[PDB]
């Protein structure tokens, strides 16, 4: 076989892109729970079997296929990914990887575990900036990082959003129920998808999910980082089931082994977006805008300070100096699919993974959706400390609660104002927490078992 | 001591609690443009003069006052005050003083020249909250300040409002052209007030302007700040007639005299907003709620950590000492308005100034009203320098340009995002920031020139 065999899961959109970029194999079978969004898709590719359920597909398909291209709302990337990997196929799963840190848990093991290929659609990861990036870091060029700065001007779409009130008729070339697949069932609405899961807390994970895979990953890889000890954030308006307008998050990482030019100490992370930028650094030229393709990184080292965009874009350093470091990362040329396609293809023992393999993939995703729960803690008033083998907060009390406002009811009369708001009923915080971090999936919806 | 005869101005809502302050003396006049709003209040006071234009008002009956309450919107604070003080009459003016830069210098420098008792209304100034800070601090308690977060939960009203396209006619209780003043004419409408002009860029300040003034107070006064020399600012979407959800400033002071028990080094002060919070000091136990009485405070000296609430309530500090620092500040035993009434009845060369004189209000104020630049000069990719003195940015181009958003235009079309946004033209940065910090008045409105 020169030709993977592909399934593809979520087309319409995001997926269009990546099958555009997988052409050149063979694509055998498509699944999409909505057959008019994904219309002009599945006519790209006229041979393909067609299906409005992954389940389904799998059923029929997954004897013939080698691997599957998931590229569906981030709330079912898990269950899928998963149940394609325990039967042996490689996996290109869009960032964010998953929507929660139990699931980025499960599928880097399961990556190892059934030993296939694997790629987070991170295409940044393939660039040359990171490449720069890192080397720059592992020369020593900057010195040591005790702080970064990040952030995107995502959302630059409507989110702090509350529950539509009217029903919808479900489309008939609409799944439903496939799209909510392990998420708790409620009513269909067009605001929910296409495109538009991004803001809904049970199907997206906001900017977060949308951005920071992009923003982050030279922070992830450059100053080779696990799991934070610590966490806090703060946002506009925080709904129950709507992501805010703007949101602030910090992390702390601890010291990690040094390298021979570069400590690695503790370090904090800085992330911002909805408009929120970091303090312009000391020394950046007035008028030089942040924001490149999207979003900036900030690294303060000792000695300089790096700046890059978004997708590890065009790095500098604020010096204006340009090193020449040592090269040491793989220098990729094929695209960010094809690369993965290679990886798919050598032998499990010799194979050199894609930039993206989960045992980078995983981490580095549960980093973002961190992101999520410190924004949905906030009330809890404290720096959350986490535990990452256990993927648990450890200073939770047992009796907090927490609760989240519905809908802002904000009212003049005859120009006095009212403040009223409706909230949930106070939850158990650890209980919430704990479900943020591990889902327990509609029942029909399993994941496969933590091995061992 | 016999009574004051007061005018006052803008009555219906602050107003009215601030009337009830000063009842014990002669309230022979008001004024309000809204005679269905400030209803309730003409009858609580049926002897006074009605009138429903302060020009008019002062023009028969200046002569008969010794004294001005201003609790109108914000853009027109400066106006009237300016008229009473130049006329030889002590003023009470409600936070924020003025709208502009400019404004608060004259009124300042107004005060100073005809020896008139003056009062802004942030009413937190004469409670023991401040004391106890500016005491801790000059005494040594903190070590030196370098860095100060602050911030509020403000705004809880929606901001971020585009221009109301419907026509909507004048309430023949409403005299619309007085409560437009000296801003642009705009068509009528009940958006802009009572009460909602607070998120209008040409009527209010939003949350710097609903609430700076109560949160800084013991930041500007315990540092003995003036001038800053660099601001910048980012927020949510800055559109062109309305402030945003959220906010964000870094301002920058130079050192001043060092006092004997504690040096006075350049310090950064940061100001939050909208839900955005400063993260969690080191030391402050898990739980502890940084906002108390709408927002917070967070000193971080070299020896301690100085927390307080709003109107500077409950200091503490993070060790979890509690000082015993010498009193040098004058125990206020009035309310805020009966010690500027005390004031008002002093000789200028006896007075002992109540506690939101102008002389330091007045500066005060123009650190409030600077972080409205700030954000709305973000798009200048710059941290502005200040030169205070000069009442003037250093550091605009002459040929930079400013636009913002006119509305956002986001839409799905069957899964499609669209993300159209329309834009102002772009005008000349070095104009528009001109005309922020001294407003063109409209033509019929003029202020008093500035002494020398
Ligand atoms: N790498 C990048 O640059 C990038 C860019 C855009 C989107 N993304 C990511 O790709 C994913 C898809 O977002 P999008 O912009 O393509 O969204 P979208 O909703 O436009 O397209 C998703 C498609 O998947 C289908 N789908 C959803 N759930 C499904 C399910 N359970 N089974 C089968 N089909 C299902 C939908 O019907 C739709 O056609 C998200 O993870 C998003 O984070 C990545
Ligand atoms: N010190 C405090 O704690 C505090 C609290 C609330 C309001 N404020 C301040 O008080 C001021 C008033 O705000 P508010 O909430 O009372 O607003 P409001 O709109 O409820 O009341 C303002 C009143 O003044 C009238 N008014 C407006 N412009 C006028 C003008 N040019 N001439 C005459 N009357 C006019 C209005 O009709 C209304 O009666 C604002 O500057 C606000 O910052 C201070």
């Amino acid at each position: 076989s020169d030709k993977l065999n592909i399934l593809g899961v979520g087309i319409g959109g995001r997926g269009s892109s990546v099958l555009r970029g997988l052409e050149s194999q063979n694509i055998i079978g498509l699944c999409d729970v909505d057959w008019k969004y994904a219309d002009h898709v599945f006519k790209r590719y006229p041979a393909a079997k067609k299906y409005n359920d992954y389940r389904k597909m799998f059923d029929e398909m997954l004897k013939s296929a080698d691997a599957v291209m998931v590229a569906t709302a981030d709330h079912t990337h898990a269950i899928i990914a998963a149940d394609a990997m325990t039967a042996g196929k490689h996996v290109y799963v869009e960032k964010p990887l998953t929507h929660t840190v139990y699931e980025s848990r499960l599928l880097t093991k399961l990556a190892d575990k059934y030993k296939v290929a694997t790629q987070m659609g991170n295409q940044g990861a393939s660039d040359e900036g990171v490449r720069k990036v890192c080397e720059w870091i592992w020369n020593g060029e900057i010195g040591e990082v005790r702080k970064v700065e990040t952030f995107t001007d995502r959302p630059i779409w409507p989110q702090g959003l509350s529950r539509p009130e009217d029903d919808q008729r479900i489309p008939k070339t609409l799944n439903w129920d496939a799209f909510i697949g392990p998420a708790p069932y409620r009513p269909y609405n067009a605001i929910y998808t296409p495109w538009n899961f991004r803001g809904w807390w049970d199907f997206g994970t906001g900017a977060l999910g949308d951005m920071a895979c992009h923003i982050l990953h030279p922070v992830f890889k450059g100053l080779k980082l696990g799991y934070p000890t610590k966490v806090q954030g703060s946002s506009t308006l925080l709904l129950n089931e709507s992501a805010p307008m703007a949101q602030t998050v910090k992390f702390v990482f601890p010291a990690r082994d040094n390298m021979p030019k570069v400590a690695m100490p503790e370090v904090e992370v800085y992330w911002y977006d909805g408009g929120l930028k970091p303090a312009r650094p000391e020394g950046l030229p007035a008028g030089k805008d942040l924001n490149m393709a999207g979003g900036g990184v900030i690294f303060y080292g000792t000695k300089d300070t790096l700046i890059c965009g978004c997708y590890g874009v065009n790095p500098y350093l604020v010096s204006g100096r340009v090193p020449n470091a040592p090269k040491v990362l793989r220098e990729i040329k094929e695209s960010h699919q094809m690369d993965w396609v290679r990886a798919c293809k050598e032998d499990a023992d010799d194979r050199v993974p894609s930039a993206s393999d989960f045992s980078e993939a995983g981490p580095f995703n549960e980093m973002v959706v961190m992101g999520v729960l410190a924004v949905r803690l906030q009330n809890l008033n404290r720096e959350l400390l986490w535990d990452g083998p256990n993927m648990r907060f450890t200073n939770i009390p047992d009796d907090a609660t927490i609760s989240a406002v519905i809908k802002d009811g904000f009212h003049i009369k005859d120009g006095h104002p009212t403040f009223d708001k409706t909230w949930t009923d106070p939850v158990n915080a650890q209980q919430f927490a704990q479900e943020l971090i591990k889902h327990t999936y509609r029942d029909g919806w399993k994941l496969p078992d933590m091995p061992r």
